[PDB]
């Protein structure tokens, strides 16, 4: 499994990714039996290729950046937990969303699950 | 069921209740029958006896401090993470360590399971 210090550099990548909106990068740091729940609450996505709808919808459409707001907590079983601010614009009203998510990686370097966790409270104007 | 709102008033209660070192009161809002696993990737701890002894040996004898450094995230279904640091000694010399702790509360408000997601990447000097 990643190292916590390789779990902290995997998850500022992310980051970076979702940050620029390569959304085919971001695929391909996910397993091929990757559960994403986002927000965490709802049904699951499973495997990259849903996963890719999630990423398209959100970042392929207005501008969106994403930054860390604090460090990335990472564990010794190969995961770890980031909190985030992601910024977009929901029609017509420019936005701020403050999200954890939480991942475990595999043995190949790969986000296996993630949980976003989020909900409307944590938007604002 | 704690609703998102109500998550981030029971998360900033329990962060306050750690600052002062109110370990009774800390315990109080857990859950008979909770579980804590604090660093995330150790075993659980279980029950309130063993969380106490978890906050006594800890928080017991100050100075610790704890802030949280970043809003609670909340679900729809009773959990949250929130971003924090907490102020302690390490080597004789004041530290910080950067903390996320993802809850989940029962239909009575109380935390059913607690992890902490933190190792020695996150304690600076
Ligand atoms: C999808 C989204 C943009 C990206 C995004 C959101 C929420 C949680 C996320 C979690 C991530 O790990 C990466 C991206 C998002 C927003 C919710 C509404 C929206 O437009
Ligand atoms: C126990 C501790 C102070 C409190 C604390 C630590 C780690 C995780 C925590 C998680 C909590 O939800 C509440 C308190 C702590 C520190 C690890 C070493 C130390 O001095």
């Amino acid at each position: 499994l990643p190292t916590a210090q390789e779990v902290q550099g995997l998850m500022a990548r992310y980051i970076e990714l979702v940050d620029v909106g390569d959304i085919e990068a971001i695929v391909q740091m996910y397993a091929d039996d990757a559960t994403v729940e986002n927000p965490f609450g709802q049904p699951p996505i499973h495997g990259r290729e849903q996963i890719a709808a999630f990423y398209r919808q959100g970042l392929g459409g207005g501008k969106v950046r994403a930054c860390l707001t604090g460090p990335v907590r990472a564990s010794h079983n190969g995961c770890g937990a980031m909190p985030f601010r992601v910024e977009m614009v929901w029609n017509g009203q420019p936005c701020a969303l403050d999200v954890i998510d939480v991942m475990r990686f595999d043995e190949h370097g790969r986000i296996q699950t993630m949980q976003a966790y989020w909900s409307e409270v944590n938007l604002s104007v």
